[PDB]
């Protein structure tokens, strides 16, 4: 009874008509690892707000709710192996998103969910809808099987520890459970992998640049190796090396926007 | 002029975009991309899938968004390499006015800009094109139903339809590619440039697969920015559409599926 398109992933996040970020850099990343995917956009702008202008807004909680729901009526989740979340637009979309996911596993009990808590940074955090960090903790976390937060996106989520690598691992540890299997804490110059029992600390050297999307690149390359048979740490180390690569090529290319080189 | 450290592209395709599916940019951008051509696609509507299904969600982009989007590309300075711009299924009519305006602007720094326009019609849509868009296109691809309403003329033969195309050429509008499916169905196409008339035909399969045109166009343009002579290009892109459909036929897909280049 299957003749409708099918896909591995159902990545839900930001989409730009200009710039490398959100599904506008992740989908191409995915496709390269030989994988099908569906991009359900949360917001739909012109460019990145951090630019100088930027137009467009967020997809309404009635359209965006239809999209996901559509992928189920169309029956294209026959080969679904994962769902990933990125830049959100409203804590209501996040609630919506959850309800959808929650119904999912009852058919895809082996579903992989991967959330990226897009909320803060060093300059200043919560540079997003203030309501998002609550929606994250109350709704979209009790499902994640492995999240990729950073030192500050982790402080907000746990209401816990700070700048001590240990304090961090602790806080991460306090997050694991039956559903959450792992956690990739960042601050990418130092990346700690905290498994349900074990700890790995990968570390490379990052260059200076205001390019946005690496997070989306990284995460993308991460679900790729994981949905391809790579071990956790092994997988991470690759999605991370890849992003350092990607960044060189655009610096070499002299372009304030990411550029997906070959495979 | 100093180098532009921003993203660039040859086309600025403008039409629909479906989360699930193969219509509009959702199939254009890929088709384009295959011929090794960069492109900025500007949405017009954002629907779950195409309306011709049991169910579909979404609507049409806010004028303001739809505008800022356009204005954007420029404030970002990512058009130095542009050469074309192609319309597609439009949500409103105001959009066209705006899309026009913008074009009007662009057309001042890019005198060699080829504007292709598909009269995706089948309420107010007629006029907006007549008044705002039509007067700008350097080429268009309406079918019989589309050429009839866009000229207000009727035409059930070569001469008739032809004269119509002729009755739309000018100092800006250069050619007029018309198409029809006679029925199963045939491809029946006619290339009505001002100084000549070509008519290419093909035998096509029987399907409910949409997007063939968006693709065809998507391809047509590509082959055109590659210095391929019109008529020649028109054929190829026609051929392309069939090839891809066969490919999809085999895989038995209810949506289109791009093979290799
Ligand atoms: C459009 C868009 N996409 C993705 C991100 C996060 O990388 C941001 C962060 O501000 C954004 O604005
Ligand atoms: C949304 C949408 N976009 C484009 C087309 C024509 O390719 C159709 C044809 O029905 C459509 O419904």
């Amino acid at each position: 009874k299957s003749r409708a398109l099918q896909a591995d992933i159902v990545a839900v996040q930001s989409q730009v008509v200009y710039g490398s970020v959100g599904n506008s850099i992740a989908v191409p990343a995915i496709k390269q690892n030989g994988l099908n995917v569906f991009a359900v956009p949360t917001v739909l702008l012109s460019n990145t707000p951090h630019y100088d202008t930027f137009y467009g807004g967020a997809i309404p909680d009635e359209w965006f709710s239809g999209y996901l729901r559509a992928l189920q009526e169309r029956d294209a989740l026959r080969q679904l192996r994962a769902v990933t979340t990125g830049y959100m637009g409203t804590a209501s979309q996040i609630k919506i998103l959850a309800e959808w996911l929650t119904a999912l596993r009852k058919d895809h009990p082996d579903l992989l969910i991967m959330v990226d808590p897009v909320i803060g940074d060093i300059d200043s955090g919560i540079y997003v809808k203030p309501d998002l960090p609550e929606a994250y903790r109350q709704y979209l976390l009790p499902l994640a099987q492995g999240i990729t937060p950073n030192i500050f996106e982790l402080e907000i989520l746990t209401g816990k520890n700070c700048r001590d690598l240990d304090s961090a691992i602790a806080a991460a540890k306090s997050l694991l459970s039956d559903t959450l299997k792992w956690v990739v804490v960042t601050s990418e110059m130092q990346v700690v992998v905290v498994t349900a029992d074990s700890v790995n600390v990968i570390s490379h050297s990052r260059v200076k640049t205001d390019l946005k999307g690496t997070g989306d690149l990284f995460c993308a390359q991460l679900i790729s190796g994981l949905l391809k048979g790579k071990a956790l740490t092994d997988a991470v180390h690759r999605a991370g090396l890849r992003v350092l690569e990607v960044m060189r090529y655009t610096q070499q290319h002299e372009s304030d926007e990411l550029i997906l080189p070959p495979l």
